[PDB]
């Protein structure tokens, strides 16, 4: 968990940013392993917590931590990636094939359905925090808003609104403050939009409070040119409203293993 930063070599090369700072490439003596390196008070915190909830995560589709090395600044230094986030890899690979999006969101899902098992809530479960470590091998990461739930509780509740990911929550977080494995089911339907309109913003065009209004009218976001019916009928099962009627995601993860091996096998 605690690192060498003797061990650690920073290339440049930049892979991704935030508030936090920055997050570059780089070795880690272990065989070297290619690693990810998530560089920055409230930012330590966030970044301690963030390592202490993946430390205790392990599943093939998440992202594993190596470890936290305090040096020129606080360092999270996880499994490297190298195909990078979905939504660009999408955006810049216009002919993946349907069945491949189809695959890597079921496998999203096993990672999510494990979450849910686990009791975590991720809270930014997008398409760029979906990683490729190949074409055809998806994690997820980012884990920076996640929350372990309370041992009498299924949902953790927030006390001011943060910065969110808006276009991802459902009405309920928007709403109530309330964030579940459920909540997270909805924002799975978001992603499973943006990955199979490859890689596209969802409610573009929209402010945060337009799409609140849409989403209140009953209103969702028109099916992806290409995308399957019965894909587009789980997009809009993950949208129920009604926290209580949505499903969860063994429900979700078992629609898509079954559609995924109908269509491997088409």
């Amino acid at each position: 968990v605690y690192l060498d930063r003797k061990l650690l070599t920073l290339e440049d090369k930049e892979l991704g940013s935030g508030n936090f700072g920055t997050v570059k490439k780089g070795y880690y003596q272990m065989v070297v392993k290619t690693v990810a390196v998530k560089i920055l008070p409230a930012l330590k915190d966030e970044l301690l917590a963030e390592a202490n909830v993946m430390q205790q995560l392990d599943n093939p589709y998440i992202v594993r931590m190596i470890g936290i090395c305090e040096a020129e600044s606080w360092m999270l230094v996880m499994e490297m990636a190298e195909l990078g986030p979905l939504n660009k890899y999408l955006q810049q690979n216009r002919h993946v094939k349907d069945k491949n999006i189809i695959e890597l969101v079921h496998q999203v899902s096993m990672g999510m359905k494990y979450l849910e098992e686990s009791n975590f809530v991720h809270r930014d479960l997008a398409a760029r925090n979906v990683l490729l470590v190949t074409q055809h091998y998806a994690k997820i990461s980012d884990f920076g808003l996640s929350k372990a739930l309370r041992a009498d509780e299924n949902y953790y509740k927030a006390q001011t609104h943060g910065k969110w990911p808006v276009k991802w929550y459902a009405p309920e977080c928007i709403n109530y403050y309330k964030f579940s494995s459920k909540s997270d089911v909805w924002s799975f339907g978001v992603l499973m939009w943006e990955a199979f309109s490859y890689g596209q913003k969802p409610y573009r065009g929209m402010k945060g409070s337009e799409v609140t209004a849409m989403l209140e009218k009953g209103e969702r976001m028109g099916c992806p040119a290409g995308c399957p019916r019965e894909m587009y009928d789980l997009m809009n099962l993950c949208w129920t409203y009604d926290v209580e009627n949505r499903p969860g995601f063994a429900a979700v993860e078992l629609r898509l293993r079954n559609y995924y091996y109908d269509v491997v096998n088409e």
